[PDB]
């Protein structure tokens, strides 16, 4: 049952900032019965904020869908770009609050792409984030401007989408152990 | 999913009551703590004690599975004229016979704050509760917060009660409680 | 989108050792507030590829695990347990591990005691696929019974109960991360 629980006339506006990459070490969780060298995860974060007309009495909207697009150079075929895609659906998105969305690449994805643990160079070649509310686009971020803005829509032989090098939501990473108020709850696979 | 056991075996489940506990999520210690440290908030943890018996008693001491259906009703915080009906199925596997154990479902801190308006909840924000237990697709036990004609309130078709998959009810393995209190509950069957 | 991202002429070879059972405690995770035995089936393996990929990795390998135990609810019958684990970004030329797990309650139900007793694992098998083709097979049996998981017989019954779990479906998910490749999510 995915119909709005809110005012069906409610409209939503989303302000996006930029997607930025942070290299973050995997937590070494301590245990009672007593240590590996932590590997480096790629953590892509984008600040956003939600407003609505009218404002929901609960102070939240049901859900927002984030679509992440990341392009990298194929490390096995150098004249080709790989396009990586991930949809993250958040639930109970607060209104009027500095919030963040995020997606991740594993240490082995980063090492395979770049050749070294933790990465090197500007290995992220293109970035994009599209936000949808009730199936309609309400915000777009891109690392490109003008004609190249929506690069993820460009059909070209030099860039191919792959499900390999999988993009992961926070609940698909070891950072799920760290509950932070700034990220909304992620809707589980249905 | 045919039974690995005697297909004529029947099962009886003794339920106690579903109780709500507000509980902080575990604050896990790490080698290099992050700055700032995570400040866990309070989850809604709905707990129901139960015990199983069977005829005849399975030689292994366990039954294959039991399905728990949870029904929770709250006031829609966005349209206070109506109630929201929240639903969750939890399929437990390897359920021991003759042993006190527990079933549970959860609401996140943001679901609780959205429903009640304050972090950690306030008031009697849970209006109705129900738990239905099935074995091999047959109802064997029912708990309800209501009596009389309102007992099976989750079967009432009404415009003032609306089911929603938002405010999602979570099973334990869908929460930060997954690896804790492991012996208190049976194993949960993963999504198929 | 599961076509290869590699050189399409690449040939992949996988060398398996043997599947072995370890009974292991779940991690006792320390928390700010206060500071049962799983079955852990482990199989070492190593990948080689010709030509060697520039990135040092292949896209994926699919591991199919087959485990047979005596049905504790009827002694004249075997239960066959099955699990597919798809690994991604599998390094080439590097000794690594694959694994599958049974919960404490599965082990206690099968054997009658926490932690297990006896040689309760009766048959084992691991089949590895690359791009949908079998590239390696391990079995606890040789001869006619080698591929015992393909034998149709009323004395062995497949069940999704006693579920086999991948590492990310267990409390071991965030530990020993360097020992195994990444697991592809559902
Ligand atoms: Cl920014
Ligand atoms: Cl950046
Ligand atoms: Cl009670
Ligand atoms: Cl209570
Ligand atoms: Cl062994």
């Amino acid at each position: 049952h995915m119909q709005t629980t809110s005012n069906p006339r409610m409209q939503v506006r989303v302000s996006l900032e930029k997607l930025s990459l942070y290299m973050r070490q995997s937590p070494n969780v301590l245990t009672q019965d007593d240590l590996p060298k932590p590997k480096k995860w790629a953590d892509f974060e984008i600040p956003f904020k939600v407003e609505a007309a009218p404002t929901p009495k609960s102070g939240y909207i049901d859900a927002l869908t984030f679509k992440f697009y990341i392009a990298v150079v194929n490390p096995d075929r150098s004249r080709q770009y790989l396009k990586l895609y991930k949809e993250v659906k958040y639930v109970n998105v607060p209104v009027g609050e500095n919030t963040y969305a995020s997606v991740y690449l594993s240490p082995s994805s980063v090492k395979r792409i770049t050749g070294v643990e933790g990465g090197r160079g500007k290995w992220v070649k293109y970035q994009g984030v599209v936000v949808e509310y009730n199936g309609k686009i309400v915000a777009t971020y891109s690392s490109e401007r003008g004609k190249m803005e929506k690069w993820w829509t460009i059909q070209s032989p030099s860039i191919v989408e792959t499900s390999y090098y999988p993009l992961l939501n926070k609940d698909e990473t070891p950072f799920s152990v760290f509950w932070y108020d700034r990220y909304p709850e992620i809707m589980r696979p249905n």
